[PDB]
């Protein structure tokens, strides 16, 4: 019985060591990021339509050449067995059964074949190699095992400075590797030469200047996601949902636009989509569900989340995500 | 001895078992609109004018073909046993005695009927059937026995998502029921449906966006109100009072505007009335007014009502509330 | 040793009996007015100007026809006896010695002709009586016994909902009287009788509304004081600071334009300088000084007060009020 | 082990006697200044760009004619003996290690040309003096010790009212004096006079007003630093943060533009920069250092903001300071 997802998050800090724990709720410096992420969503309110047919409500999406049976997908969160010793394989499971995309991380704790064998249609998250060569294997073996798309992490030239971390000490347990292996920052050269590397959709994901929205269509991105990195990597970076509606404006239809940070409800889903986004991410919730009960955790969190998405949806007035899409918003004070 | 419609909060919240004061004070989700409905309104001040004729101070209006002794009506509140044992005829006998408009609900605990025979002009709140032919069944009732306006919610196409409830396990007492009877999503075409099957004025409940307010004119409704539903139905949508001006500006003139949420002063009349509305209504308060004291209590908060309305507009330069309509506000702080 | 207003404060707190503390800092409704008069002034920075001329720094204001040695005057305050033994006459002779103008109310606990003959060039409040030829009376008597300024209070047709002094259930001691005795809503009208009456200014005090401002300038008043009655009148009336830009543009020179409530340093005398006030009038303070330590006491008080202006004018680079008129000022957040 | 600068604020106020701590962390009357620069900075939010060339990052700048080694140089900061033996000295050192200029003090306690003896090509901070000849052997004794810039403090006509050090009874301990000794109000002929005396840049420090600004690069200033005095001088002056952007575009390039008060990270550096900022000054954590651990906590407390310095450029997409020049910003609530 969890109502919510902050059940979860109460349900998940219970069970998890406390450094791990912090490695997952933290953000960097002094976590002024991570906050606004959430403060953006709660100032944001919807102006609800009403009176019209829901006699069928449809949550799905098409994106990247796939249904979708929400206008979500688990976001990369690397070292799923951190959390639950089945780690990527219990959530890669469970989106799987509830129609959800799951993105495979470069530092998977499950090797991505392994993951990708689950079956689900899942995305490849990529962060930029050594090589170019060896940056491109990845790709090529993302691609070989079955993903349809590859998320191609922009914001990360090196790891923020998380000061939880740093505090406890943090280091990976004997028992958790980088299940892919036996860095360096990307440019649009990398951007390039991963486009030119694969027919899958290409999406960045760590977006939020307007004009690097406009450079990534130029560039063959298939999508970008408007992402703070969860305010784990520049600390005073703006919210993802704070630039959303002027990317949209600015790409206007030239390649799908996601936005993450802070999603906690299906009625943040709602905001994220009448804000323009195409779909959102959902990281640490999906993360607390698998520390809280593996499996049938994020069962049970994407059975809520889709719950949540639906009630918002028809109280809006909305019988499609296209439809929420052209809701309008006004902002208010918390 | 209330001073305060807070006083009468904090004597319901002393005589009401837990879950039916939860019940009763809780919303949807987060209780994000919930919070906001109060917000909202704390932030907008008044511009009194001074050195006003006051000789003849009236807080009268004439609304859907009747006097009102104030710009407020008691909104409809389903099953009000669960706060006295005399229920809606305990409230409907003081509305009355007010010369205040009392909204029958299609969930009374006690039939329409007998709470119409009360007297006072009473309001009828319909909500939508399984059937057309049973929805004009209730209208067609409630008109019989003396109604004098069918206020149709349009914002719960169905309940929403009431954590408070689903954490307590809340259910109705065996002890009370729908006394009107022995649900489906409303359409434009239900309003239509109603429309032709009354004489009466038709009033939307549950008006957000500024395009339906002005197709529910065009629908030929007498009035709407500007309601988030108490933020009991979409967690996120926008306080009613938020979107009041823009609403009264674009219907001009064409129905009667009312709004609804957070009302807890007569102070708060005046803000509502100052951004245009023609009445208000008032939900929670006179349920704790009905728990406290039953009859007693209620007549009590609206002769406190009454007095604080006729306080603010006077000390605000108007005789009338056409000029309070006339006054202008600013935002501030809080 | 008083180096802040707010150290006035705690001692009238130690020494004043509750309900007296409580008719003193209360205001009406729910004291969103009294708080939002803080609210406002703590919004407001100064941009200071550096590098002028400073050998001659002066606080020294004209206004009806004399100098005072502040842009300030003590604002009519009612009963004083309630606070100190020696009342309005210790507040007076403090007053005097300062070179700032004290207010004699209507409601003086000491007789107006007394408080006059402690000299200081006094102003007279008055409120709107019974009568017409008695409300004259009370002007001739303040004119023959020497005031300089009528201060017609016209935010009072009747007191404002003291919810602190019902609670308490107050009322005057028996020792405290309304020493001018052995009142009516005032209106344009009245203004006119008292204007023909007397060649003294006739000043305004509690307009809020720009086109009352500009009427009181048309109706030949002198000034006018921006107020909403230090939140004691109308619950949610905006504060006087908060239109005092917009008025002061109004008037265009026509009239003095003072404003009060909430002024509790040299710093915000500049704040409200710097947005056009002529002076300001203080209420609170005054009275907590007066209770700690009578005579002495608002002595000490309008030494700090002198001291915090002058230190405020030359730290923003302004020789004289007139120059701290023209300091800029943009909004922060508290 | 300090990962942050409020690492070393902690330390500091276990080491300091309370009036000492209070003399460094205080500010003048209600501290409104001092709270609003730290919350001027957390409203700032950036728009990092991604995918930008980092093979080379560099946070050095060219100033006054010389390369430093960060967009940063020490405040002056008086008295540094209060806070530990070695007080200039041990500042100087490090400061001069780590490339980053160091201003000395009028009022500093070791006398100016020991603190120029230590190396590092220091700047000279003036207070306008007695007398015109005596300032400008200051200056005279500045130059001829090597100092390269002069910093005239120009919002110090006289110090503002530190009520923390009033109710302190705060005064020098008799082992810290002004050692460049055995003050005015200045104005713009004391500029001229200064600029006319020497060939160094004069930096004119304390500027918030736009007209200001641009009367200092008519003046011939060749930089000024838009500040408040870290909330220490005029109690509700604007920070310098928030005037920033409208000075930058004001001087447009006429004078280097420096900026302080609350600086507290490298992530604060660059929002600085982003906001148009040359350069900014740190003051009260670089006492916190010294206090903590002398000459090595002031070289820790550098080698941390180099590193925040670099981190949040990279994270930004920025390789050098011009670039995080160009940087937008958004802002946010907190
Ligand atoms: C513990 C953790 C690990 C993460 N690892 C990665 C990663 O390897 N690659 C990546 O692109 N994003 C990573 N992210 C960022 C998420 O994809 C996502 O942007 C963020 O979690 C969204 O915010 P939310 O957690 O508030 O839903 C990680 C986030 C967390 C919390
Ligand atoms: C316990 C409860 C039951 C309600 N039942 C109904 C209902 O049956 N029909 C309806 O249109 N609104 C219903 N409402 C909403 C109210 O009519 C009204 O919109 C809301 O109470 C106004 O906000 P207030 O309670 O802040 O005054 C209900 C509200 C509450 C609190
Ligand atoms: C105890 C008390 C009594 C007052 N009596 C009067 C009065 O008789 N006439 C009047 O015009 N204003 C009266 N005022 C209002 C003050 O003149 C003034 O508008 C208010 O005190 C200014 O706000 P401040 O107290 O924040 O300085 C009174 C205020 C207080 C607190
Ligand atoms: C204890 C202390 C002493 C100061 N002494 C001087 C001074 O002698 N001259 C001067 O121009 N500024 C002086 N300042 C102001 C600083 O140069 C600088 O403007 C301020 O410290 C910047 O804010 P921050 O402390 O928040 O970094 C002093 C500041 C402090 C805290
Ligand atoms: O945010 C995170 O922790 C991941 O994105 C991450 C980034 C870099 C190295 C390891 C893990
Ligand atoms: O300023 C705006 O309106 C947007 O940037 C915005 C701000 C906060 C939340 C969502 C969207
Ligand atoms: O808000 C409420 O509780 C009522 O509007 C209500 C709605 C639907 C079913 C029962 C009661
Ligand atoms: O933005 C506005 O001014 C209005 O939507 C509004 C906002 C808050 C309260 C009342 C009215
Ligand atoms: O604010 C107050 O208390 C006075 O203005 C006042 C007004 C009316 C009657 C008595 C006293
Ligand atoms: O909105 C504005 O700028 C003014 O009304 C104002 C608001 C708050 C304080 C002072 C002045
Ligand atoms: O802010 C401070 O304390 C210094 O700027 C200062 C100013 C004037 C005298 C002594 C010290
Ligand atoms: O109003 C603005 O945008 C700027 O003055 C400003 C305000 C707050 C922080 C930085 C900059």
């Amino acid at each position: 019985t969890y109502v919510s997802l902050a059940d979860l998050e109460r349900a998940a800090r219970d069970v998890l060591p406390g450094e791990i724990f912090d490695f997952l709720a933290g953000g960097s410096g002094t976590e002024a990021s991570l906050v606004a992420n959430r403060t953006a969503l709660e100032r944001v309110f919807v102006i609800p339509r009403m009176l019209r047919d829901l006699t069928d409500v449809t949550t799905e999406i098409d994106i990247f050449g796939r249904r979708a049976a929400l206008p979500m997908a688990v976001a990369p969160v690397a070292y799923q067995r951190l959390f639950h010793p089945e780690g990527e394989l219990a959530v890669a499971r469970a989106a799987r059964d509830a129609g959800v995309p799951y993105t495979i991380c470069t530092l998977s704790s499950v090797s991505l074949e392994e993951i990708a064998a689950v079956g689900g249609r899942p995305w490849f998250q990529l962060y930029w190699l050594r090589d170019e060569k060896r940056s491109l294997d990845l790709v090529r073996r993302a691609e070989d095992a079955g993903c349809e798309a590859i998320v191609f992490t922009v914001d990360v030239p090196w790891m923020g400075r998380r000061l939880r971390d740093m505090r406890n000490g943090f280091a990976l347990p004997e028992w958790v590797t980088a299940a892919n292996f036996d860095f360096a920052p990307a440019t649009w050269e990398s951007v390039e030469a991963v486009r030119a590397h694969t027919d899958l959709p290409v999406v960045l994901k760590g977006i939020l200047a307007v004009e690097d929205a406009r450079r990534a269509v130029d560039a063959g991105a298939g999508g970008i996601v408007v992402s703070n990195h969860g305010g784990r990597q520049l600390d005073g970076a703006v919210p993802g949902i704070e630039m959303l509606g002027e990317i949209v404006a600015a790409v206007s239809g030239g390649c799908e636009v996601l936005v993450d940070g802070g999603i906690r409800s299906g009625g943040d889903v709602l905001k994220a989509t009448a804000l323009g986004a195409s779909a959102v991410l959902v990281g640490r919730p999906v993360m607390w569900a698998l520390a809280a009960a593996g499996q049938d955790g994020v069962r049970q969190l994407l059975e809520l989340l889709a719950e949540e998405v639906r009630d918002a949806m028809g109280l809006a007035g909305c019988e499609s995500v296209g439809a929420a899409r052209r809701l309008n918003t006004k902002l208010g004070v918390v």
